[PDB]
């Protein structure tokens, strides 16, 4: 038995447990039910505390922190509204597999089920958006539940867990002492050595191991296999390398999508074949299916969660467990490929004919959002500092993914599964806390920013010099794009009235910069990244600009729509006509 | 069967059902999954659409709208994050009995359970915080589900309901005729209710020290206040209301006891503790009202044991009957309706001289005392409320007050003079900080001619301040008052009292509220000096468009009286200027001079 906790309150035990769990930062907001814990951590030197203005902010900050550090994000909020306010961050973390331990205060056990003040069935509400949750029933089991929580949140596919803490439990004083894969790997190696047009389809899974990108590069080099990544995989592969296919999917480049449709063997590494990547499932990877029917190729899936194997598409070989680990074991079984003339020739043909094209700036026209990303990408890189990027949700998010040059793992923190608008700012703040020395940039949209802009003041109080970039098109761009394309340009409530972003930033205690003219863009971006403290830069960009290429509806990854200058001009005329000149 | 909808999309059917449900306002935010519905309501003149900056804002706006109009608040958001962002507003409406119909877009029925883009098990997540919810599986059942939603939301004890709308269902065209019933919005029992009514009348006619304990329930019927007043006058029964019953009884009436509870006045609490009969009308005996339950209403319990009194409860929901305390008589159904049926059985009372004399001694002895302004001191929050109550009330306009959560909320409750029904819109059960602003916007949409004032706290305001721009876009001239004490007051108060002045993370860094207001497109005003308070309050109230007024108030000031812990309603802590001064000194030492 152990007695190192005897005599301590549940809250004090919590304080100690954070230390034992190597927790160096806690994001939270106090409240009545959780007071016993806040009293115990008052002026605690075991970890730093970050106070947001809204619990949702604490949640997304914790996700940002976890994404940039690899450590679980710890949240501490009160009962009722405190707990319900973190449901979105949990659902978000659940969708993207982010390690997060949410601690929610709860009314006394003697008040549960009586419709008590600020009481909510948090365990029930968060059941579908947590890998596991529980309500601590006594101080004796607090250490155990805390240990199980951290373990579960960081095992298998990382995810969020919730621990409900009744007020009487955290106030209570502890009085008494307390207590085959190899086979798949072999077949996988043979299939690869037998592939004539292989493709590595890499996702976030490869980033869950410090050696992930290293081994990925090793395999790519050894077998000379081109690599394409999902949105969440960006950064795991050097895009400067000739073997990089860039991003695939709904808004991925043509090369990446075509290679996937013509590949005889798809090597899926830490990717779940979500509906934003596969396109029309029945049309997905036609050549791989043909190679599978001929026993000369198909799909190999390195997946840690059995539930995600054969969930979307039938695979030929499944390698269960950590991807990085299994890739290391298979390495030696892989035959060094000299070169793939034909494969690389076809791929390079596509790259030269299908680049991320778009309507560039013309004399007197407004600034193009794509151009802003390309310029900022270079300006940021030229600082020589470690750069981390977060984003909101929408077009600006896709443009950031496409036009930025990814080379470093854990440098792109964006909401993909749930796609939570407002993620940008709080995520950046969290990331900055995790990497104090890094340059953290939040590439945001005006609508997304409006969702959680109150956290600007939190950036100041937390001492996080985040760089907030707002690509202002005065519209919910991603939605208007769908409205333009699928709903005859009927913009139904997709234009919110924006506040003055510069005056807002200043009101919040940040420096505010704005750019309207092309001739001032370069200087503004430079001043932006070189500013010492937190700063916000608003760039007025062109409106109703579609993100291309694009695969939607029943279209296959190869049935994408590409950019065409003449088509854009025709759409503009049609749009003006249908909106009476309003848009 | 009905064939009139054949050929329409689920979205168009939705649009049509709104007018049949008498919906004139919808609060929402677009998204992919809900696009089919948005395209259908594009430029629709069936109703006004209000766009917030965050779904939580749409939810609280809908609540404020519902509280002010008596009509269900309608929310229309997208799947995933759009739906999870309305969980707080739903849980808030569930706790406070607010009618709301939440429509959430959902991924196509064929993608459900596949971890699809922006997919969430919304029906599962909101199960515990809705009176009922459902996922529409086909366009054929859309009309039926909508009708059931509105009926459940507005019947019994009002509350929120959620209707999940798969994208393929709203985009689908109805190709099958459907039952006309699904498209259109006991003697023994009534005899039993009348029996309990007669039994309640007999008990009331026997009472010598009765007290009417009134809550939100009396406000769910237009004639509630009138009938309450009639009974009060007829039987000479003094009236106390919960936080949610404020406005149901004219506080200018001699028989008004003001608010009871944790922070209620001593007169109301003592009256309840000494009454031989407690007549609970539309109130649920929650824990912020009863104090230590074992010490609650000792005289009424003694009267019950002697068969000459006890507790009568006019409750509409079986779930809240005999849930907290044993009652002698429960009168089921709508309180107002039942008071009407009971009236003629109540013996008119000439006077209750002794009972009233005792009550008046308490009123003179325990007013809502506090440390008033002194030379050079900062403005006192309680003083702001008293002054504003008079300025606003004097305009002659219909006034509606919303608030945030905390001390400012309690001071607003205590120091404002309540006289009109549906004029106090506050978050009581869940106590959601950030409620103030969006609720005011929704309330203003419901009542365009009313003077809508949000008495907010600085920390509460920070939660949802982004909705300021929504107020401008919606054209709602709300008056935002921020009693800025640069702290989470209600929490620091508890830390001062129970945690020896250890303020753990209860001081958030505020932005410049005046510059914020201007940046958001509103007029901004600030007051620091006592000498300028009157002028600023007058400018505040007479400004035409939306306006924000920040009042810097004194810090670490406790809300009193206070009944907490194991204390009974009669074991309250009262204001004492000497004790406040000693506590102030103790605080400065303990905090190392930080506070
Ligand atoms: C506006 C918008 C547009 C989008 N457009 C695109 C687009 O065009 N292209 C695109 O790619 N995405 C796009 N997305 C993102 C998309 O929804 C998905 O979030 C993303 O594709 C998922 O990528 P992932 O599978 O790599 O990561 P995850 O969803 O996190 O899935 C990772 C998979 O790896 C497995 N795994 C995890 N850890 C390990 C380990 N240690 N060892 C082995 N296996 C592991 C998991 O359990 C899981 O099956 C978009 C999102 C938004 C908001
Ligand atoms: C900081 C803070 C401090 C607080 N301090 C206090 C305080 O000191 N005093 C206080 O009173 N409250 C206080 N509260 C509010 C408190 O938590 C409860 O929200 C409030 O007391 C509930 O009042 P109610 O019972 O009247 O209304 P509800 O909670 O809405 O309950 C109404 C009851 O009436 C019934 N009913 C509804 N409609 C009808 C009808 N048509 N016919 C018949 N019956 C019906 C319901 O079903 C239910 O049982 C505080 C809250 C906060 C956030
Ligand atoms: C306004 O009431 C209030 N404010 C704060 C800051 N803390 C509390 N705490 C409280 O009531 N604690 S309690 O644990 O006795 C409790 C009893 C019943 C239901 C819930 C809770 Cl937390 N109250
Ligand atoms: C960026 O993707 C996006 N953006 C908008 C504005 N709408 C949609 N809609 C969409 O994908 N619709 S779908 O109904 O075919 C769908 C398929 C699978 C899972 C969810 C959804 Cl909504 N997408
Ligand atoms: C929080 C939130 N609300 C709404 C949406 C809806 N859809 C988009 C992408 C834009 S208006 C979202 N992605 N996130
Ligand atoms: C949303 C929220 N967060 C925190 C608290 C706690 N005092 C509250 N009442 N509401
Ligand atoms: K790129
Ligand atoms: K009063
Ligand atoms: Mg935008
Ligand atoms: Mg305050």
């Amino acid at each position: 038995m152990d007695t190192s906790f005897v005599g301590l309150t549940g809250g004090q035990i919590f304080n100690e447990m954070m230390s034992r769990q190597n927790v160096d930062t806690v994001f939270g907001y106090p409240g009545g039910a959780i007071l016993p814990v806040y009293d115990a951590i008052h002026n605690s030197d075991k970890f730093n505390f970050v106070l947001p203005k809204h619990e949702q902010g604490a949640g997304h900050m914790a996700e940002g922190y976890a994404r940039a550090s690899g450590k679980p994000g710890v949240v501490l909020v009160t009962s009722g509204p405190g707990a319900t306010n973190v449901v979105t961050p949990m659902a978000d973390a659940f969708a993207d597999g982010i390690p997060m331990v949410v601690f929610t205060g709860q009314v006394p056990t003697s008040a549960i089920g009586t419709d008590a003040f600020q009481e909510a069935d948090v365990v029930g509400i968060s059941r579908s958006c947590t890998k596991w949750n529980v309500m601590v029933k006594s101080v004796e089991e607090l250490p155990l539940r805390i240990n199980e929580a951290f373990e579960i949140a960081t095992s298998g596919r990382p995810g969020p867990v919730l621990v409900d803490l009744p007020k009487d439990v955290t106030a209570a004083i502890l009085r008494n002492p307390i207590p085959f894969v190899m086979q798949s790997i072999n077949k996988a190696a043979d299939l690869i050595n037998l592939a004539k047009k292989p493709v590595l389809y890499v996702g976030a899974g490869i980033l869950n191991h410090a050696d992930g990108p290293r081994l990925l590069k090793e395999l790519s080099d050894r077998a000379q296999i081109p690599v394409t990544t999902t949105l969440q995989g960006l950064g795991s592969f050097d895009q400067e390398d000739p073997k990089s296919l860039d991003m695939l999917g709904m808004h991925g480049c043509a090369t990446a999508n075509l290679a996937v449709q013509n590949a005889d063997l798809i090597i899926a590494v830490g990717a779940r074949f979500d509906d934003r990547v596969t396109g029309n499932i029945s049309k997905f990877a036609p050549e791989a299916r043909r190679a599978a029917a001929e026993g000369r190729g198909g799909i190999i899936h390195f997946e840690v969660s059995p539930k995600n194997i054969n969930k979307v598409v039938q695979t030929q070989i499944a390698v269960e467990g950590d991807a990085t680990t299994n890739l290391g074991k298979m390495m030696s079984k892989i035959f060094p490929v000299k070169e793939r003339s034909e494969w690389f020739a076809q791929i390079n043909k596509w790259k030269k004919e299908y680049p991320y094209a778009y309507m560039e700036e013309t004399p007197g026209s407004k600034i193009k959002p794509q151009t802003v990303i390309k310029k900022l990408s270079k300006v940021a890189n030229d600082t020589g500092r470690h750069v981390i990027v977060t984003t909101g949700v929408g077009q600006h998010q896709m443009w950031a993914a496409q036009h930025w040059t990814w080379r470093n793992p854990h440098t792109f923190i964006t909401s993909g599964g749930l796609g939570t608008m407002g993620y940008g700012l709080p995520a950046a703040i969290g990331a900055q806390v995790a990497k104090p020395e890094s340059l953290v940039i939040d590439i945001d949209g005006d609508a997304s920013f409006n969702m959680t802009l109150t956290e600007l003041s939190s950036a100041v109080q937390a001492g996080t010099p985040v760089k907030i970039l707002i690509l202002n098109n005065e519209e919910q761009g991603m939605v208007t794009q769908w409205q333009s394309l699928f709903y005859e340009h009927r913009y139904s409530h997709t234009h919110q009235l924006n506040p003055d972003f510069i005056k807002l930033a200043e009101a919040m205690g940040l420096k505010g910069l704005r750019v309207k003219k092309q001739e001032e863009l370069d200087a503004k971006l430079k001043e932006f990244v070189s500013t010492k403290g937190p700063v916000l830069l608003e760039v007025e960009v062109d409106k109703k600009v579609p993100v291309l290429p694009m695969v939607a509806g029943g279209s296959g990854l190869d049935e994408f729509i590409n950019f065409d200058p003449e088509v854009e001009r025709q759409q503009t005329e049609l749009r003006h006509k249908r909106t009476g000149g309003k848009h």
